[PDB]
């Protein structure tokens, strides 16, 4: 719909940048308040940077994808410099929260919580026909009553059919992503479960990266050979083995997302 008729469109004497987040190649992150009183975080894009249409197409997707388990989008500032605001998430991203005093002393059992919170949210976008593909500790941010929610959907894709086919160029975190995707190029929501099972072990060694003391090509290769990821130190086995149904060889047998919540909550409840 046209900006003017747009629900999402609000004028931008609405927002009053207060701190800055980050700032990068393509612009800035702030945490601001919409009309005084709602606290929102606000990201600006940075003209000539990059496409206008690419930098929105992240909120267009978003206004399709809307679930309490999602970050969710709140408006959108269509002249320049393009503005997208989104529901703010006090505690930042997973990654960086479980490295904090606070995120330190989480017991396993909310660790667990958190997962299946995880799993719940990426089992609406499976149902939805959605994949992710950037499914990481980064991309989960915590609020302040310490739920989690799912980010960032830049490479989020609806799925028209079984699967999505990247470009010969385009590039994926090695670490999380599925071997299919990584040779070619094809994303399922199966793939997205293979990084959700990477995304486990980032849980649980409180945001430790993957593979400890490997390259990408000592992963690879480890790969290949059957080999998957070393038991984290103090993993509970019964989430390791849960892991391991995340990383089976073919996608089509790792199990889906909705499955892999009801086993999370169990595991939940029985700590
Ligand atoms: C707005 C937006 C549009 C499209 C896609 C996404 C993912 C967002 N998007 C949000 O929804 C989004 C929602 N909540 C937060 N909260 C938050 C609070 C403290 C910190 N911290 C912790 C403390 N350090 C000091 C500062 C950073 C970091 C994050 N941050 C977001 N951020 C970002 C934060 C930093 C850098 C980039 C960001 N992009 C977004």
């Amino acid at each position: 719909k046209p900006w003017w008729e747009d629900e999402w469109e609000v004028p931008r004497e609405t927002l009053k940048l207060v701190e800055r987040l980050g700032a990068g190649q393509f612009g800035e992150v702030w945490m601001g308040y919409y009309n005084g009183h709602t606290k929102v975080a606000v990201k600006s894009l940075k003209q000539g940077s990059m496409s206008p249409d690419a930098f929105l197409a992240e909120a267009n997707l978003m206004k399709q994808l809307q679930h309490q388990r999602l970050v969710r989008l709140y408006a959108v500032v269509t002249q320049e410099p393009i503005y997208i605001i989104t529901e703010y998430m006090e505690n930042g991203s997973l990654v960086d929260f479980l490295k904090t005093p606070s995120g330190i002393k989480l017991t396993i059992n909310k660790l667990l919580d958190m997962a299946a919170q995880i799993a719940e949210g990426m089992a609406f976008i499976e149902e939805r026909n959605y994949i992710h593909r950037d499914l990481r500790a980064a991309n989960i941010l915590v609020s302040d009553t310490l739920s989690c929610k799912i980010a960032d959907f830049g490479l989020a894709r609806l799925i028209e059919d079984n699967e999505y086919t990247a470009r010969e160029g385009a590039k994926f975190p090695i670490k999380w992503t599925a071997p299919e995707a990584i040779n070619y190029g094809t994303f399922t929501i199966k793939s997205d479960v293979w990084s959700f099972g990477i995304l486990l072990t980032e849980i649980v060694t409180h945001g430790r990266i993957p593979y400890p003391g490997m390259t990408n090509p000592e992963v690879i290769q480890n790969l290949e050979r059957g080999y998957r990821m070393v038991r984290p130190d103090n993993c509970p086995e019964e989430l390791y083995q849960l892991m391991r149904l995340c990383w089976k060889e073919r996608p089509e047998d790792r199990p889906t997302f909705d499955y892999l919540r009801s086993v999370l909550e169990d595991f939940f409840t029985a700590t």
